[PDB]
């Protein structure tokens, strides 16, 4: 007791918190959406909300399949949630087989039902349904498997999730049933915004219970990561959430473990790990981030008739995410009895076999100077576009450069990011394809590093060239509009064994800014510059120089 480095405010957290290296090193986790919503097997965690909305397809489905809302409520699925085939060790063997490094079971979704040993919430999996501590058994299994344990909380939305049950006859109108939460209106605001309009989305009781909920998860299971759904960022909840963050980060100091909080918006990108959709951006993000997707094409939780995705598209996206400083949190949805389907076991096993061969380029890597090259919205056709071998993503680790082609070719590729205009004194020492015993034939040209693919595929899906090089490389510059000027961003990598001095020069509309940078041996860094007196960002004339060699000019 006594540890109080962190106070429940933003400036205190930012003063003392750093995103841990294990998260950056890990890259890949498995999300497991499993709960009472698995029983109807409709494929929606929002079953509990829409079943009470008169006329909604789920409402109509429920009334015919299970009965009127006054006789069969969401709570009445819970006795059926027996989980006769749940086995935590079996789950962890599937997770471990994927090559993932952490696991994120759902500790509590929006529906009010705790999947763990809760003291205040009598709607829990120890007392009801499975009659076991699902989260506790998964924590023990994860320790034995040698992975890191996280979990997700979606309880904040329980404050309003059952609001439609008050508008039509149903058991939600019996306000003594606490599973159904505060029955408030959903907060206003579209998408990821802290604005809530005239409905706060929480109240005093739900805020206090959120602290009881997160405190007991922290105290009982000491998770290394806690993921939260989107409404914890609405303005009225932020004081409560900062109290949670301080308690979690202070506890973690005592545990001698560094921890991660995920949120979708509302909090600084340095005091937590953003969990965000993948943009259209090719850019490397400065801070580590996470993005989530399901193995199922249709759903996250289990539904009959699910069509699962192919390992190829998942792996291609995974590599793209990793090249841009992201982690992939990939979801499986077990059946209500606790069985992970053969199809999803197979997808995870294929990813794991890919990582067995190619993981050197993934685990522990960091973004290079630039994440991607190659050709890769509103199309009024089905174009059937796929990646080609010329679509390349980059990572670096231990001064090695990994160039990952997202498809195969019988010919060659030319790595354009190693074109001579980006390079000073670059010499290639070796090139190999991970998993290949064949010697790679390659040649440096002015246009880049030409690399001939070997004869046999070591793996499907994506193919890694490991490149050992010396020299200094700069990325192509990025331009961002600032008032009366422009911000220029590059990354520089010194692959030499000795420190290097580099000069960058941005000449925009005749205004010249220069910076000299000492880049430590076998290291890389962001460099930002700013040109002034730019009348028009769209009409600007731009030249960028790397040690007085022209790297870029907006020629077209
Ligand atoms: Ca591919």
């Amino acid at each position: 007791k006594g540890t109080d480095v962190f106070k429940a405010d933003s400036a205190s957290i930012a003063q003392n918190y750093t995103i841990p290296e294990w998260f950056k090193d890990a890259k890949f986790g498995i999300f497991i959406h499993w709960g009472v919503y698995s029983v109807p097997a409709y494929g929606s965690e929002w079953y509990s909300r829409w079943m009470y909305k008169e006329g909604h397809p789920i409402n109509k489905y429920h009334v015919q399949t299970y009965g009127p809302l006054t006789k069969f409520g969401y709570k009445d699925f819970i006795p059926m949630f027996k989980a006769e085939n749940f086995n935590a060790d079996e789950w962890l063997a599937v997770v471990k087989s994927s090559g993932a490094q952490y696991i994120v079971p759902v500790a509590e979704h929006h529906d009010g039902f705790a999947m763990y040993s809760s003291t205040f919430n009598k709607w829990n999996a120890v007392d009801m349904g499975p009659k076991r501590d699902i989260i506790g058994e998964l924590k023990e299994a994860t320790k034995k498997a040698g992975l890191r344990f996280g979990l997700s909380s979606h309880r904040c939305e329980n404050a309003w999730f059952y609001e439609y049950g008050m508008e039509t006859p149903s058991d939600v109108q019996d306000t003594t049933i606490t599973l159904y939460g505060e029955r408030l209106h959903e907060p206003e605001g579209q998408g990821m915004t802290p604005y809530c309009g005239k409905y706060e989305g929480s109240n005093e009781r739900s805020r206090r219970q959120f602290l009881m909920h997160t405190y007991e998860l922290i105290d009982k299971y000491q998770p290394e990561l806690i993921w939260f759904d989107w409404t914890v960022g609405k303005y009225p909840f932020q004081p409560t959430f900062y109290k949670f963050m301080a308690y979690y980060y202070n506890s973690a100091l005592d545990w001698n473990k560094e921890v991660v909080v995920n949120t979708k918006f509302g909090y600084g990108d340095n005091i937590q790990v953003f969990d965000i959709e993948r943009g259209k951006s090719d850019r490397i993000r400065e801070y580590p981030w996470q993005t989530d997707t399901s193995v199922g094409k249709k759903s996250w939780s289990y539904c009959v008739g699910e069509e699962n995705k192919s390992p190829d598209h998942i792996i291609d996206d995974f590599v793209d995410i990793v090249s841009k400083n992201g982690n992939l949190l990939l979801n499986i949805g077990p059946k209500a009895d606790g069985t992970i389907t053969d199809e999803q076991k197979n997808v995870l096993a294929e990813i794991g076999k890919w990582l067995k061969t190619n993981g050197e380029a993934i685990y522990g890597s960091r973004p290079w100077v630039i994440a991607s090259e190659g050709h890769n919205g509103y199309m009024t056709d089905n174009t059937k576009t796929e990646y080609t071998a010329d679509d390349i993503r980059f990572t670096t680790c231990d001064n090695n450069l990994y160039a990952v082609s997202l498809a195969w070719t019988d010919g060659s590729v030319t790595i354009k990011s190693l074109a001579t205009k980006y390079c000073r004194n670059v010499e290639i020492e070796s090139v190999e394809m991970l998993g290949s015993s064949e010697k790679i034939d390659y040649k440096m040209t002015d246009e880049g590093l030409v690399v001939n693919f070997p004869k046999n595929k070591p793996t499907e899906y994506a193919h890694v060239f490991k490149i050992k090089l010396k020299g200094v490389v700069v990325s192509k510059p990025l331009y961002d509009k600032v008032d009366n000027g422009c911000l220029i961003t590059v990354r520089v990598a010194n692959h030499n064994a000795e420190d290097a001095n580099v000069t960058l020069k941005s000449v925009v509309d005749g205004n010249e800014v220069s910076t000299q940078v000492a880049v430590k041996a076998k290291s890389e860094q962001w460099v930002k510059m700013q040109n002034k007196d730019v009348k028009s960002f769209d009409d600007m004339s731009c030249k960028f120089y790397f040690n007085d060699n022209l790297t870029y000019e907006n020629e077209f």
